[PDB]
């Protein structure tokens, strides 16, 4: 309830409301490209975004998300490692202070300047809340941004961030498409893991992309302006919202591609 990104409240801190922070199954991790093992068993990976309906854009204090009308299968996601068929219920990024830092995973180490999270949910559980009681309930596709040439797919985003620039505040944010934030290659490591912020629940296959996205310095200077903070309060900059690697205790990697 008062968990947050700071020195005092911190991903450090988070195990005392949330004891499964030092759980078994926690995310992120860094993906050791050199041990992750490629995997023959796994079938190709299928976005189907096309009839995707965008509703709305969010600052929850934490970060913003952008929130699909996942009342039918409008935009899935199956295939992959995944049984069944995953719903698109949001996205949302974790982002830096500096263009070194920003990624939740890393890549043999390598922090990227932020990362893309797109949250599904288990159709077989009926709805969100039943699917994170499941430890197959959700599935997060995960693309990292590094900074260079523009993402034209992204400026839309990038345009609506300076209406909800503070904690609650909310915009329409309809007919936006998805399919613009992907890159070419659908390439990616696997593994069993968690929520990133609070409640931490593992839920998670997580679907992690090799290919970045670029985006520019100017799209991620328009990140770094939001706020944590609430309307009228002092300004604390959304920056630095992301959880560093945890322990991969019993788990493999597993890569789509050699
Ligand atoms: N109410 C739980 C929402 C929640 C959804 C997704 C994630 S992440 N960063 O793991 O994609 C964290 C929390
Ligand atoms: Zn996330």
């Amino acid at each position: 309830h008062h968990w947050g990104y700071g020195k005092h409240n911190g991903p450090e801190h988070w195990h005392k409301d949330f004891p499964i922070a030092k759980g078994e199954r926690q995310s992120p991790v860094d993906i050791d490209t050199h041990t992750a093992k490629y995997d023959p068993s796994l079938k190709p990976l299928s976005v189907s975004y096309d009839q995707a309906t965008s509703l709305r854009i969010l600052n929850n204090g934490h970060a913003f998300n952008v929130e699909f009308d996942d009342s039918q299968d409008k935009a899935v996601l199956k295939g992959g490692p995944l049984d069944g068929t995953y719903r698109l219920i949001q996205f949302h990024f974790h982002w830096g202070s500096l263009d070194g830092q920003g990624s939740e995973h890393t890549v043999d180490k390598k922090k990227y300047a932020a990362e893309l999270h797109l949250v599904h949910w288990n159709t077989k559980y009926g709805d969100f809340g039943k699917a994170v009681q499941q430890p197959d309930g959700l599935a997060v596709l995960g693309i990292f941004l590094k900074v260079g040439s523009a993402k034209p797919g992204l400026q839309k985003v990038v345009d609506v961030l300076d209406s909800i620039k503070t904690k609650g505040k909310s915009a329409d944010f309809t007919n936006f498409d998805p399919r613009g934030l992907l890159p070419e290659s659908l390439d990616y490591w696997t593994y069993p893991g968690s929520l990133t912020t609070p409640p931490l629940l593992e839920c998670v296959t997580w679907i992690v992309l090799k290919e970045p996205i670029s985006v520019s310095s100017e799209q991620v200077l328009k990140f770094r302006k939001l706020n944590f903070n609430g309307e009228g309060e002092p300004e604390e900059l959304m920056v630095d919202n992301w959880r560093p690697a945890q322990p991969l205790k019993n788990r493999q990697i597993k890569a789509s591609f050699k």
